[PDB]
DNA sequence: GTAATTAC
DNA sequence: GTAATTAC
């Protein structure tokens, strides 16, 4: 149980990260997918705003061979 | 404007 | 084609 708080369009999130999809970054900025109930959602932290669970799920999506 | 990527 | 996200 590991939830995920950001803001993205004025509304306050959270999400768990099980329901995210795909985690990346650009510079400083780690955004990623996830599973909204029926749609795909979007949302980004700053890296030092991230959880160590998040940071996981990026640095095993960078060693993916596949 | 660019970074990475997406939903709209 | 672009708004959206954090930092530069």
């Amino acid at each position: 149980m590991v939830k995920v708080k950001f803001k993205y369009k004025g509304e306050e999130k959270e999400v768990d990260t099980s329901k995210i999809k795909k985690v990346w970054r650009a510079g400083k900025m780690v955004s990623f997918t996830y599973d909204d109930n029926g749609k795909t959602g979007r949302g980004a932290v700053s890296e030092k705003d991230a959880p160590k669970e998040l940071l996981d799920m990026l640095a095993r999506a960078e060693r993916e061979k596949k």
